[PDB]
């Protein structure tokens, strides 16, 4: 059976190499050629554990053939849309689904199965399974099968959760989600669900709101812990044991290609709310602002003259481990006190910044501002970094510092102990 | 070793058991008097699983003694404090504890240990010690000690979460938290964590208003499921599926004796925040209005006046299995409706409503209002039960019903999907 993937995305890639290591003969698109060519080299051009190795196995194998050209789709049994999904202002910006839709029918035959992976409102899966049957002729859940599976995948265990993952398939038809199940069961070993395409829809937007709230909600409690003189993230590890809490991680801000606009994906199409969500995206929104408040107040501390600082950020990506900065509260944080100090510097070893080392960075240096919790940070001499700099003043907005070091003024989200 | 326990709620009580089966020779103190009488002889004034059986064996065994005699106290070497801290207007109400810890004043040697189980506002524990100091003349920390331990008990489990729960305990002096937990241990099967006063005063109810927010993120779920056309209760279901989620249940509302004032209690003395646990407090608050707009608008369906329908409230209780009513939605509901209505009737397995069976509360009504999951109505006939109704209304509060009943109006909160 052949098997199109439209969108070769983090996500669309490693889909595409695990159908296609899986049993079938799949065929990668990507309107974007420079991304085809990479991939065709047997080294993907994202980082992800273990995609170059299983992707030069499928291309050995011939299972895994990838292209830009529209034609080379035709004869395909299923077309798996991963493109992207972001807001568009504060709109859900549904066009690159619609333009891989537009794609589909173009080169679509009767008895095709059409899946769409990408995260979307409720109620747009049978939107494009309308438009479909308006640009083909044909009819879903008779001539063709239309479904909506979600993923719910974690960049950095992609390849491991794809397989362990439970997940649900919401069918426009009920056979579209019977057929979706056959498909992935080739490598899913965890549950699979099938309901229909809104609730499939709007409990993927549960699952990342959800997340998205407890932030926002850890942040709060970063901030209380302020005031009560208390190690936030101390009292999280220690309320976590209690059998039915897990509360998340406060810290800089929320950024990534996910958790930033899944949330107003939910509300978009809502004429009523209660307006929590709402709240708790401003929360998260605001805390590159809350770091900034605790930057201004070391150096006030210090009586360093702000139009006079020269100010290090560690980190640029959204998270550790990663190059990616989509959305990322580095970037926020930069872009908020830019013209407030008289330098600002950055350093990320993922991520091209202004220096290119930790040493040189922080070379005459008058704050550190921790925005990223890469590796690097985990295992630093604070003490010979300390030396180097104008002055010893650190930041932490990633829970990277633990006990402070000795002589450094010290300012962390959430620690009201120091 | 002689311990006494002040208060002999649901969790004093058993508390005291618990020592009293672990090596302890345990006095249980309360000012009820009619508590202490039932107590020795009647067996519990709670109802709790095992506690009957545990109770008369420390009494018998002559290792539990229970009164109401201050006098009785004197010779303890330790002092455990399980008084309730409910709300007095917004205004964590305090004065049962304060009494409490100067009733312990009044009786205590050198060498005591004190320990506050209460839940309560960071910062108190240390506030008591100073008051014990100020009382006593003696010094925390060097002629007697204080701690805060915090319970996590759920009711109906108390006795095997008292044993397998991890807990944590917070001590005003380093001294204090050691001996506390030599203490616990003598029946802790659990992990006991130490750290100091404040900190645990703030984990525990950073628990509690995790619970509370991801109840009211539950609930807004279920006010958009309504306009997604979704079942939000088989959504959640769903999406708790998912590696990091837990989404709780929505619902009528939140009462007991925790929820309802715990946030309150953790944000009473902040003087900033961000907004997200009050505003989870006002949603979960509105709960039973919410219901009552899904009655309203059941009746106008079937062309009903407000003010000559006759409603029947199933539950009463807080939460399914208990006859315990505080702070319950339902009552709350009653209240809402109660002059809206031509006649209110309430039925609960549990406590005595207006009418003693559910074939009798509902003969003649014109709809029904699910207030409290009870495992009776979870096996209702519902069509069977109908045909004595003046009309086949049913507004279901708390996801009693699965399958809408045949031939009923059916309206449910989060129920999108009728
Ligand atoms: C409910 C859930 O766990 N959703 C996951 C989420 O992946 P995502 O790519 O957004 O990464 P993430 O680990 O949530 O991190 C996103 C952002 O949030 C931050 N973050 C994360 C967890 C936390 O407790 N605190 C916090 O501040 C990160 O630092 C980062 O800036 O979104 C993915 C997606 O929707 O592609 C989804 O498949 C994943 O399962
Ligand atoms: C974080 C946590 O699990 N806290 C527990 C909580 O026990 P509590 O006695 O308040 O009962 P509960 O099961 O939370 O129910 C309280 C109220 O909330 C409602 N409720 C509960 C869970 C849910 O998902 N949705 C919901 O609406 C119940 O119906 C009830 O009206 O408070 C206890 C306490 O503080 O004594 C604590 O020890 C327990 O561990």
């Amino acid at each position: 059976m052949r098997i199109a993937v439209l969108g070769l995305g983090y996500i669309g890639l490693p889909t595409a190499i695990m159908f296609a290591s899986s049993g079938y003969d799949v065929v990668g698109y990507d309107i974007r050629s420079e991304v085809i060519k990479k991939i065709n080299s047997g080294v993907a051009h994202i980082i992800e554990p273990e995609i170059d190795r299983r992707l030069k196995e499928v291309l050995s194998l011939g299972k895994l053939k990838v292209t830009d050209r529209v034609e080379d789709l035709k004869g395909s049994n299923v077309f798996i849309i991963c493109v992207q999904t972001p807001l568009s202002g504060d709109d859900p910006d549904l066009s690159y689904l619609e333009r891989a839709i537009r794609t589909v029918a173009e080169v679509m035959d009767r008895g095709a199965l059409v899946i769409i992976e990408s995260t979307i409102p409720p109620g747009t899966t049978e939107k494009m399974a309308r438009l479909l049957e308006n640009l083909t002729g044909l009819r879903e859940g008779v001539d063709f099968y239309v479904a909506h599976a979600p993923e719910r995948v974690m960049p950095g265990r992609i390849f491991k959760e794809l397989v362990y993952n439970s997940r649900i398939i919401g069918g426009v038809s009920e056979k579209a989600a019977n057929l979706a199940e056959k498909l992935y069961r080739s490598f899913v070993k965890g549950r699979i669900f099938l309901t229909n395409a809104t609730t499939a829809e709007m409990v993927k937007l549960m699952e990342n709101t959800f997340r998205d709230v407890n932030i926002a909600l850890a942040n709060e409690f970063a901030l209380l812990a302020h005031q009560y003189g208390v190690n936030v993230y101390e009292a999280i590890e220690l309320a976590n044991t209690h059998p039915r809490v897990k509360i998340h991680t406060p810290g800089i801000g929320v950024g990534g290609h996910c958790l930033p606009k899944d949330p107003y994906l939910l509300l978009s199409n809502a004429k009523e709310d209660f307006g929590l969500i709402r709240i708790a995206r401003r929360i998260n929104e605001r805390m590159p602002a809350f770091a900034a408040g605790l930057l201004f107040e070391a150096l006030e501390k210090a009586n360093i003259k702000p139009s006079e600082a020269i100010i290090a950020v560690l980190g640029l990506a959204y998270k550790g481990g990663t190059d990616d900065t989509r959305n990322s509260p580095a970037l926020k944080f930069v872009e908020i006190i830019r013209n407030s100090v008289k330098e600002v510097r950055t350093y990320d070893p993922y991520v091209r910044g202004t220096h290119d080392s930790l040493e040189k960075v922080v070379e005459g240096a008058d704050a550190i501002v921790i925005a990223t919790d890469h590796p690097e940070f985990k295992s630093v001499n604070w003490e010979s970094i300390g030396k180097s700099m104008r002055h010893k003043i650190i930041i932490d907005g990633r829970n990277i510092i633990k006990e402070p070091p000795v002589g450094f003024i010290f300012r962390g989200i959430g620690r009201g102990d120091v």
